[PDB]
């Protein structure tokens, strides 16, 4: 039956991001705002652990119970918290949040529930960029927002 | 296999609280440290929803699944989430955390990931203070601190 998860991200930017999954078996889809971005495309990951005692980065890596390299959202190859870009038109705006991703669940062993989104400094290269953080980070440089996944209400 | 949470506060008090379980039916061990409490008891509940959207209200009322009436932890009737009082010796000081709780889990129906730790303004009265309040909050007042409770490394 319908689940429901929320992230109140804080940092260099901020916003709400919802997540939305019908049934076990049915993609999740996140909606929601980040606002304050720079212009251009920001990397948009699950990131493993709930942990915020040490600012974004006791998050850990990009939740990747598969254990695969990174990669986009389309990639055959790629972390389960690939979840790619997000894209702001313009400096100091308010970005609308459309992903709609099958990997990501809310319920099972792919569950975000309990663990953190991170917004990115710069691009995520897809695992595509030829460089060496590209098949683990896909380069997307430091964490400027966070927020752990917890579950809301219908 | 061994569980761990992690729940980071946010408010008028600071914290970090550890959660452990070594078995999905071995209890939950509480841990970690609340510093700036007041002198005496503060009510220390799970609550629903790991929304922090409003601050510590948007959490919804106790973590409740069997939808009970309010108690202390001994009490046999209470919520998965009454965890009673932690309580400061003195003002301003340093409030050590130490729980271990049979109803509480990380895993199942009664697990408390994704959820909200709060603390609360005044002493929770446990459901012995004689009215319909008492039985729903336990009187503990106002959220004076919270987090979303997320999953831990190891
Ligand atoms: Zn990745
Ligand atoms: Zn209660």
């Amino acid at each position: 039956m319908p689940a429901k998860a929320v992230c109140v991200l804080r940092g260099d930017v901020s916003g709400t991001v919802f997540f939305d999954q019908q049934d076990e078996k049915s993609p999740v889809v996140v909606s929601g705002e980040v606002q304050g971005l720079t212009k251009g495309k920001h990397g948009f990951h699950v990131h493993e652990f709930g942990d915020n005692t040490n600012g974004c980065t006791s998050a850990g890596a990009h939740f990747n119970p598969e254990k695969q390299d990174h990669g986009g959202p389309s990639s055959a190859v790629r972390h389960v918290g690939d979840l790619g870009n997000i894209e702001a038109i313009e400096d100091s705006g308010v970005t609308k949040v459309s992903i709609q991703d099958s990997q990501i669940s809310l319920h099972g062993p792919n569950s975000i529930i309990g663990r953190t989104l991170v917004v990115h400094a710069d691009p995520d290269d897809l695992g595509l960029g030829g460089h060496e953080l590209s098949k683990t980070t896909g380069n997307a440089g430091g964490r400027i927002a966070c927020g752990v996944i917890g579950l809301a209400k219908i």
